[PDB]
């Protein structure tokens, strides 16, 4: 990798998908 994948996208969500949504927390 090198693009660093803009930082994920909304890391799945902006983790896990946001902190698995906020979920990850």
């Amino acid at each position: 990798a090198w693009k660093e994948k803009i930082r994920k996208k909304l890391k799945n969500e902006i983790k896990k998908k946001w902190r698995k949504a906020v979920i990850a927390w």
